[PDB]
């Protein structure tokens, strides 16, 4: 008997921005940045704060895609404190600088 799995398929246009969720209140921008360093260098790195809380969400870029690829699987399911952060590329990136004009 013979058998084997392939198909790598990993092949996809330039795409280091990497979307993380999931952030627990404990984990900071630094942890974050300071969680994928380990897989490739990064450049841009931040969580998204509603002043004073931790949103639950930021984005991480890397210096090339394929070192950006690896994070995404190597982090996905990555438990740090109670829940796993959910690590997926951004085919599309929003950027609207803007908010409600309030308080």
């Amino acid at each position: 008997g013979s058998s084997g799995s392939s198909g790598d398929r990993i092949t996809r246009y330039q795409v280091v921005n990497l979307y993380v969720k999931n952030l627990d209140d404990g984990i900071d921008d630094e942890r974050l940045r300071k969680a994928f360093s380990p897989f490739g260098t990064i450049t841009s790195a931040k969580v998204m704060m509603e002043g004073g809380r931790s949103k639950g969400f930021g984005f991480v870029c890397f210096s090339s895609p394929e070192e950006a690829t690896k994070a995404v699987t190597e982090m996905n399911g990555r438990i740090v404190a109670t829940k796993p952060l959910y690590v997926a590329l951004a085919q599309r990136k929003e950027e609207r600088q803007s908010g409600p004009s309030s308080g």
